[PDB]
């Protein structure tokens, strides 16, 4: 078996290898990349997402989210307080202000230490889930707005045609902005391109050990666990690497820099934080190997998770027994 220790693998495709997206995902998996839950892909030197990022300041962040923490430094939840709309230019200025800017630090490890020590004492503001793309339409390789759709994958594999669409989202972050422990909707893949700015540090649990993280989460957030059998779907819970280590949870970490892709694999729990002002673009996708994960994916039915239109068909076709209860949670 390839990659039995479930290490995060890093790939350097040639420009020739960068033509066929599906084929390269399949290649990465042939090398065991999926066992980690997360892989890094460094694009060939000849590739570019777009010409420049000089004209992005007028993009609107309609609902910036202030991420307010509760708990202890290594075990906390965050809720999102809606703030007034601001442009990306205004957001960048805010990110760079004395109140919100990245502190002096020696290296990534030093900054990681500062993050877990001090995160809960601040409430950074995040521009998340903004529908759109920064890929040039003429970028033909690994353009996250031009991927084959999950609906077409399901149709190709299972022969049923379904409604729904599948488009990318932009994320504008600043120092300490945080993504909570989660897997993707329907335990899909995700792919994330860091367009511009400061790094993003990722933590990931191997898919074969996902239930170990779930069990610890139930212990650490007992009220939440009683309220919902799949509360990590709420995407609000954080657990530090120190606490994971103390509890023997297998995981890995890696820092993504501008110009790099990350892929998360089905049922790979991940969490992380941004080092400073940046912009990422991400989208979910599927492969034939995903179908069995989609069939088995946990669902939140307590009403908190509240997801896209397009997830309806996924649950309806892949999980017909769960469909009634789940839909009650969406309505
Ligand atoms: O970048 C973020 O804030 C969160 N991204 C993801 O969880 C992802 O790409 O799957
Ligand atoms: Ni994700
Ligand atoms: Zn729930």
């Amino acid at each position: 078996a390839q990659n039995p220790n479930c290490n995060i693998m890093i790939f350097h495709p040639t420009k020739e290898e960068f033509n066929d997206f599906d084929k390269y995902i399949a290649y990465m998996e042939s090398q065991g990349a999926h066992r980690a839950g997360l892989a890094k892909i460094i694009p060939p030197k000849e590739w570019k997402a777009r010409e420049t990022y000089d004209n992005i300041s007028e993009i609107l962040i309609a609902t910036p989210l202030q991420q307010v923490a509760s708990g202890r430094a290594g075990v906390f939840t965050q809720y999102h307080k809606k703030k007034k709309a601001m442009t990306v230019g205004e957001y960048r200025h805010l990110a760079n202000s004395k109140k919100y800017q990245t502190p002096p630090h020696q290296n990534f490890e030093d900054l990681e230490r500062k993050y877990w020590k001090n995160r809960i004492y601040n409430s950074p503001i995040y521009g998340a889930d903004i529908s759109g793309s920064l890929f040039d339409e003429n970028t033909k390789q690994w353009n996250l707005g031009h991927l084959g759709t999950i609906q077409d994958l399901l149709e190709k594999e299972c022969g049923v045609v379904i409604e729904g669409v599948n488009t990318p989202y932009l994320y504008f972050g600043m120092w300490k902005t945080t993504f909570a422990w989660h897997t993707e909707d329907m335990d899909l893949y995700s792919i994330n391109y860091l367009h511009l700015g400061e790094p993003k540090t990722w933590y990931v649990v191997p898919p074969e050990h996902g239930q170990r993280l779930e069990r610890l989460a139930r212990e650490l957030f007992p009220g939440s666990s009683r309220g919902c059998g799949a509360f990590l779907r709420h995407k609000v819970a954080l657990i530090s690497p120190t606490v994971l280590k103390e509890n023997g949870i297998p995981f890995n970490r890696i820092t993504q820099e501008a110009g790099e892709f990350m892929v998360t694999f089905p049922y790979g729990y991940h969490a992380g934080f941004n080092h400073g002002f940046n912009c990422a673009e991400a989208i979910n996708f599927a492969t034939p190997r995903w179908i069995d994960y989609g069939k088995m994916a946990s669902q939140c039915s307590c009403g908190e998770a509240r997801v896209t239109f397009s997830m309806d068909a996924f649950v309806r076709i892949l999980q017909p027994e769960r469909y009634d209860l789940w839909k009650r949670g969406q309505d």
